[PDB]
């Protein structure tokens, strides 16, 4: 035990010198732009330079809507739905992150504390406001017209700004990262009135003729760089940079009215946080379809059985608003859900309403170690 | 000396307390009723571990019976569902007595934002108001029934890292006590014209609104799985033998341009006060008040301001202005503390005074159980 | 050789004072000065605050009202809007040492930057419960018609310390000699009213009225914030010597000469540490949203650029900052947890690729910086 306290110490101390040491650096590693008709996936290559913290990665798009007559108004996830799935590998190819675009958006609105790159509503009357369209997507679009979409998702190694827990050392010339991004295309963007919209961009009567005219991306990667060497070489926090900070997402299904539904957090990992989408069949609704929502321990024993509305306010709490409709958050951050401490523990939805194919998606946050 | 090290070692235990322990919201009691029967009721805690707090959720149905006339929300709204609470720990003493608007205003000041509220942004992901945690609809027409949501924290732990004013009931056996007066058929509605500040609508319909029922949730927040050690349970003494509460109280005898005092009594250490300017039933965004201060005999004031000055001060606070004739200060960073009474008071001298004026005064303190 | 170990039990002498300081006095505001005046006789006022104790600055508070006495034509405001009330603010401590030398917009533009939103503005949320913009602490009407008269608040905050919690830059004052001196230079007729056509960059509305606008009167309220009851010790009053030694100043500039897609570099003084930077493409008059820029960045002899970003991506991380975006044409840089200091790298520069450069075109730089009193 004295070894480990030892260990830890020593590790924060690294962190810390690294920190004060080292500069940050945001770059740009590559652009294309292209039709998603022609290729939709595509592998990044990051350069390897000093400990990676994560990257930044700007996408836009111009779709247009042909239909003779029907228009197409955003789903509740919109532009989120952009990028439909995201992976990476680092140098020995261990992977971390895989989830989709949705997911890694509300995490990164989580973190933020506030809708991600959001421009919030004053009564300023100095013109500060929605000035670069940071993020961004028409309400609607019109029969005939054609709308701009920009996006921007972070895509995290490194847990934060100051805690570099998950982040990369990539100074091995030869072994190279991988970020793949699988992007939307006309099959995945655009939904028919009456099917599933989860993960499409737009809905509506109009959705038979909608196109993407292309899309573009560019990827910025966060790194340290003229990292501190001491009498050993580089301090480095050997904990940090061989623990994996992933993302990732699953859905369960078996749901039935009146009785708790239960995921258990099948892996050791220490998970973070917790989302959970009660895709209804193709509905999302706010919150009337549950009775309640809970985190159990083996013990049979809730820390927070609570009414929708109430499991709502905690959220507040925490982004300042709600998510979408049929999402549902969890924080875990101070003390990670980690089934080794205590029981096995199973995040709970008792619906109250369960139509034809419904089904929990699930997306956790988590910190596990790379043996 | 010591002191230091009782201070420390407070310290100490409540971190290791936050560390080992496990939280837990859980509901102890909901009742549904209709105020013409009843809108007092005393609810019995669970006696486990350490208790933080209990966040209160109420929801209403409001029906306007009237022919044709219509009423819209006060300013205080959904705050006025609840009229007063008071809590009463294991032994006995009591912590909170206040109004429902004052616990609500403190829930917000606390927060750093309207409290639960849902900002609004430019975001095209449809986050927003999409599950109305606390709500209630503008107006209620002739013929109409709206429904409320409101929610309230009712602190005895000062936050989540701070468990200062927390009660220790894993043991006491004694029973606690959350008493709730909620709002009734005589509170609920006012008539155009008459003072709305403890009503939730007014307007032309009033006399015919009343209530189709009310329904309440108490939901208990505690530490479970206490930590031990050699003489037993580990416990920051110092946290727990000190209240946290709030109270409120109310003054008359203003007259303008007049400096109006309220002095704070000895041994609290005042960490807010709010000061409701109620100016005969009417609510003005400071344009009946010359200054708002506070004042130590003998040593002049420390934050005399024209009242926009005053609001500007709170922006920063709780990043919007408190409704109109609602004033706060913070002094949390060095609470007000004086050792004889009234050796500082707060102060208000009033541009205009209306017959029946006063001002409802709000406090947020620590003191001593001993 | 070594020996700096002086400079390090400077720093811890420093940091305890500066503890008991914030520990024992007791923090105060007050009124210092109120005046209302017709701007036509007269625009630019010297404060003279009151020498007491460690004072840490100055709310600014200003009141307008304008009447737009054209026949027809009305008058918008502009993007700084109210934030140019105030065009230039001048502090000079007892020692007649300067400290902040800025426009209004730079100091809103500062105070905005530092209090993570739009200063001193009321967030809209879904809450019932009537908060909102109730008591219009910064507010101007987004336009004055042809005949009617509009009504003007807003405040600015004139630091001397750093923060509230950190007196570096804060000034001791207690020298009945000498004064300090607070120089405000006020919006005008000239100033506040531009025309259709002409540059709105110091101006507070602009329209086809502009010509008959004219303000009724402006009023100022400046109220000192300070520390009374100084801690005292054996060696007399406990003080942070290095905090008081330390000017925290902002202060502006202009530079012109852009080309299109060639790099347009403003290098930083050395000495001064560089807390923030503010850099507005005046492109002419136009005032665009990214649109005339290729990119934005941060470089240090050796053409390695720290944070070289395309101006979305640029905006995106001040929306992190300041929960929006600043006004069109207007571009921050936050540099606190790391200041940019000449000695630690080269020299270092903020850089601007153009992609449109108008006739007239210029960069004005707004500066956050420490730098020693000697
Ligand atoms: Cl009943
Ligand atoms: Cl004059
Ligand atoms: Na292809
Ligand atoms: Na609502
Ligand atoms: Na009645
Ligand atoms: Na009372
Ligand atoms: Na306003
Ligand atoms: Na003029
Ligand atoms: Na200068």
């Amino acid at each position: 035990a004295l070894r480990n306290q030892q260990a830890m110490a020593a590790n924060l101390q690294a962190r810390q010198i690294v920190l004060q040491q080292s500069y940050p650096v945001i770059q740009q590693v590559e652009t294309q732009t292209f039709d998603p008709a022609n290729r939709s996936v595509f592998d990044v290559t990051p350069a390897n330079v000093g400990i990676v913290k994560g990257f930044l990665v700007k996408v836009t798009a111009a779709i247009t809507n042909n239909h003779a007559t029907e228009a197409v108004a955003l789903t509740d996830f919109g532009p989120a739905n952009l990028v439909q799935r995201v992976i990476y590998y680092d140098p020995d190819n261990q992977r971390h992150t895989e989830t989709s675009g949705w997911h890694l958006h509300f995490v990164n609105t989580a973190k933020q504390g506030a809708p991600f790159l959001s421009s919030m509503v004053t009564d300023s009357p100095i013109k500060y406001g929605d000035v670069m369209n940071v993020i961004d997507a028409p309400a609607t679009i019109a029969a005939g017209a054609t709308g701009e979409l920009t996006m921007y998702y972070w895509v995290p190694l490194a847990y934060s700004e100051t805690d570099l827990t998950g982040a990369v050392l990539a100074n091995v010339p030869q072994s190279k990262q991988r970020l793949k991004l699988e992007f939307a295309n006309n099959n995945t963007a655009f939904a028919a009135v009456g099917a599933n919209p989860l993960e499409a961009i737009y809905q509506g009567a109009g959705a038979a003729d909608c196109e993407f005219e292309e899309i573009s991306y560019t990827v910025y990667q966060s790194y340290l760089d003229q990292l501190p060497v001491g009498q050993n070489g580089y301090i480095l926090p050997l904990i940090d940079l061989s623990t994996l900070y992933n993302l990732e997402n699953s859905a369960q299904a078996g749901l039935t009215p009146n009785v708790d539904f239960v995921v258990q957090y099948a892996n050791l990992y220490r998970y973070l946080s917790t989302i959970a989408v009660f895709d209804n069949g193709g509905s999302f609704n706010a919150g009337t379809d549950i009775n309640y929502l809970s985190q159990r321990t083996a013990n049979f024993s809730d820390t927070r059985k609570l009414d929708p509305k109430t499991w709502a306010a905690q959220t507040r709490r925490r982004i300042a608003t709600d998510f979408p409709k049929g999402v549902y958050y969890c924080d875990n951050r101070d003390k990670p859900i980690y089934t080794l401490q205590y029981g096995n523990v199973g995040f709970v939805v008792n619906p109250k309403t369960v139509n034809q194919n419904a089904r929990l998606l699930m997306g956790y946050e988590y910190f596990t170690s790379r043996t």
